[PDB]
């Protein structure tokens, strides 16, 4: 009868990720609204997909319109404006050069297998450098590099938290990659996949320098740099393009999640030698849609308008000052890292020996949702509090969220082991 | 202010293009794409079925429009959400079906159809898998996966060891479950219509004799249904048509009616196996869920199925009529709106006429008329329209076509040439 036995019963629990019986039946600015009307603030924007939140006007407007009079389905067999209009806005966005085209899908996952593909076939070279605990994607193609193919190269993260072989400056890692980079032939790894801060790893921000460096190394090796900015992308960072913090240009951009608005939307940015050395070959039928397109448009005007990116840097020390308070009050946060919008918080058993409380962080974000507040956990050993809200989300919104967060610190033993075992989360 | 195709080769990379003529389209009304010029063209392609109640119908905009402006959120991974539940609620009531199945939505027929086989693998351990030589499921790393037994379609107009029965497939095939040990092999992934091949419905009766084989070794039959599913063939289902019903469902293309949203419909252990498996973020997104429901409730309301069949028939009869005045149409084929037209260079040797197919729908272009082709040997013309197409749009594109057929010496090899299509 209730919404939550229904989808229990209805949809299988193969796509399933859920920490608590979250039930929505509607949307407004950063507030979800569960099927009895009770609002939510809603810390994680759908993993950040909903960059503009929920029934932003220039997304209605957008979509609406669209779906009047909609360019056609596709991409593939025809050209739409709206994914033309897209393509050459994203295009200017990007620097350089160029000489770089676009490539259109659904998700971050087709849009990392895509690049991925596009690249081996482009160059014959099928090896990958990626960093253990990365997200890249869940389809066969894309979670073929993503943390646990062949000629696959997995280095540590650059976690200041947790440095590598206890080296806080990151030279070990870049030892370790040319000590890997060696055992293998030259000219053999065609791509290095970057996450500019490390999404399911627990929002890691990297050492400042590193990821210039260890770009440096792939330029000099022949190796392409894809930067996967599926969650970090497009103002979250509190600039345009997360990169643009860390001192270097990728190859390769590959967009999603909050690009589409609440739509299905991912982009490939790469050179055009590699998005021309075939046709027909990395194809979906409504990939470059004109609604999902309309949309993604949407985003990028209201970026640029709003101008989003001083909005998420703001904001973001807003929600990362508010949190400071609260480790000052709570023993279990560890660590506070990010940027912009997209900040992260570690918790832990002891701050000295910084060992993981699992436990402690399920009953925090059940007991955050009973009170009213929409928070997700993430990372290795599930101890990292992500926030990733509305880049539209107001300081009232954050304040109130503050509050609840609070609370649901004090509040947290209240909450059962067998409630929290109802919910198989990761 | 260039030429928008134009503009298209220069922003969007030939990766993902599938171009067979320089058509650039600004609008849509009903089975009608508009051009940059304003030149309204009939789409006999509804975009390979995906627009299946054509551009701009009322019941998409107002579903659209409503979820844009109050989303349930943005996923179903994370969230219960009450437009991805209604619509999963009414896939079950579409199917037999109760209790027994569970949903799983995606974006696209090549995410359902991977994570199709990959729940299957995890849920039952048996990883080998039957497919059709020539079958397509997708065109991801995942869906072209498919250790594989591989068989010839059934098709009649081609048969297989000189037996048109296509009793020789099914004899190859228990041949093939022979050598292999029992239990290995967990599924089969069949087409009731074969979209690739070149549109070709199967003989009668095979597909139901080929179940009960399946069934017999233990093996999940997966009904891929993206392209020719839901009200297209005459029926909602097209297995419907064939006296069997699939352990597995794939859904897609037409079922967003021009959003992006795929569904697997499996029995709940398969889909209960694990969670966290197989997922992307806007997975049951409330715009697509919402539109996927104006899909559903338009099916029923304007009885999509019978439009489809009636409208089919008078398609095809309009073909038949052509095929006596060009001698280059062997085959006229299909179910409701999902027809395919192989051209061939003699109706006795079947020498498939691959050339002179190209200029045809490149000639069509330029009338008015939007078609492709298909098949291994690229001589099938794909039709798969709006469900939504009027009685006059199909004469008139009827005329157009004869007119198409009259006038292919109009367009030389090296406009073909220039479009590297396939
Ligand atoms: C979310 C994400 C992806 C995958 O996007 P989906 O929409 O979930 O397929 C890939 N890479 C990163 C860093 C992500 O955050
Ligand atoms: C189109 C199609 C697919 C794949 O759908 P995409 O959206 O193109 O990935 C799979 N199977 C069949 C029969 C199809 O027609
Ligand atoms: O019908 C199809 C499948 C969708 C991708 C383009 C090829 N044709
Ligand atoms: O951050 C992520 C990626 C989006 C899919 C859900 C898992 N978590």
């Amino acid at each position: 009868k209730a919404l939550y036995d229904r989808d229990g019963a209805a949809i299988g629990n193969l796509q399933k990720l859920r920490f608590f019986p979250l039930a929505i039946s509607g949307g407004r600015g950063a507030r979800l609204i569960e099927e009895n009307g009770r609002e939510l603030i809603d810390l994680s924007g759908a993993w950040g997909a909903a960059s503009l939140g929920y029934g932003h006007p220039a997304i209605v407007a957008a979509v609406s319109a669209a779906a009047a009079n909609p360019a056609g389905a596709t991409i593939l067999s025809a050209s739409n404006a709206p994914a033309v209009t897209l393509a050459e806005r994203l295009l200017a966005s990007f620097p350089g050069e160029g000489t770089h085209k676009i490539w259109f899908g659904h998700s971050g996952s087709d849009a990392n297998e895509a690049a991925y593909r596009a690249i081996v076939k482009a160059t014959g070279r099928s090896g990958v450098i990626a960093f253990a605990g990365a997200y890249h994607g869940c389809t066969v193609g894309s979670m073929a590099f993503s943390g646990h193919a062949d000629g696959l190269i997995l280095l540590p993260y650059p976690d200041p938290y947790r440095p590598y072989r206890n080296d806080p400056t990151g030279d070990a890692i870049l030892t370790l990659l040319t000590e890997k980079l060696a055992a293998v032939p030259a000219g053999s790894i065609g791509a290095a996949f970057i996450e500019p801060i490390q999404s399911d790893g627990g929002l890691i921000v990297p050492p400042d320098g590193f990821l210039r460096k260890f770009a440096d190394i792939c330029r000099a090796h022949g190796i392409l740099v894809v930067c996967d900015e599926v969650k970090v992308g497009l103002a979250r960072s509190g600039r345009l393009h997360c990169f643009e913090h860390e001192g270097f240009v990728p190859d390769i951009l590959v967009l999603g999640k909050g690009l589409g608005g609440g739509l299905p939307l991912s982009a490939v940015i790469a050179p055009a030698e590699i998005l021309d050395c075939a046709s027909a070959f990395a194809m979906q039928t409504l990939h470059g849609n004109p609604i999902s397109a309309a949309a993604g448009l949407a985003v990028l005007e209201t970026i640029d308008r709003d101008d989003l990116p001083a909005m998420a840097e703001r904001k973001g020390r807003l929600l990362r000052d508010g949190l400071s308070e609260l480790a000052k009050r709570h023993p279990l946060i560890g660590d506070i890292r990010g940027r912009g919008l997209a900040c992260g918080m570690e918790l832990v058993c002891d701050r000295q020996s910084r060992e993981p409380a699992r436990a402690e962080t399920a009953k925090l974000i059940y007991r955050a949702y009973q009170l009213g507040l929409v928070v997700y956990y993430v990372g290795m050993n599930g101890n990292v509090l992500e926030f990733t809200p509305p880049l539209t989300i107001t300081e009232t919104d954050i304040h109130k969220a503050l509050d609840l967060l609070d609370r649901a610190f004090s509040e947290l033993s209240a909450v059962s082991n067998e409630e929290i075992a109802q919910f198989a989360g990761w």
